[PDB]
């Protein structure tokens, strides 16, 4: 049993949706950027795009493998994913992940770009 085994196990308990979001890892680490579930919960999500600091969530590979202004915009829908993950895992414990779905989508959407004039 090491660290990360430990934690990948809680977030099954703490926060599934999110877990499947964005992995473990980075689950755990905004929510303890965020001080906790309920605070992550509670957060607007423009919060949330900044929690790390381009907060932590810039790591995310749809995020990295992006030209510099795709990213802004693929963070705000990450965020905004992410802040309905948490609501769901705090206040219904239902299990919706499939908006990685609704997520891909977006991220393909605003893959409309060339470089900003």
């Amino acid at each position: 049993g090491g660290l990360e085994d430990y934690i990948d196990k809680a977030m099954d308990d703490v926060a599934p949706n999110l877990k499947a979001l964005v992995g473990a890892k980075l689950g755990a680490r905004l929510i303890s950027l965020a001080g906790g579930l309920k605070e992550l919960a509670m957060l607007p999500s423009s919060t949330i795009q900044v929690l790390g600091a381009h907060g932590v969530i810039y790591q995310y590979p749809a995020i990295n493998r992006s030209p510099w202004w795709q990213r802004g915009k693929i963070a705000r829908a990450l965020a905004g994913k992410l802040a309905i993950a948490a609501r769901v895992d705090y206040f219904s414990g239902e299990y919706i992940a499939e908006e990685l779905k609704k997520e891909l989508e977006a991220r393909i959407k605003e893959i409309k770009e060339k470089y900003p004039r």
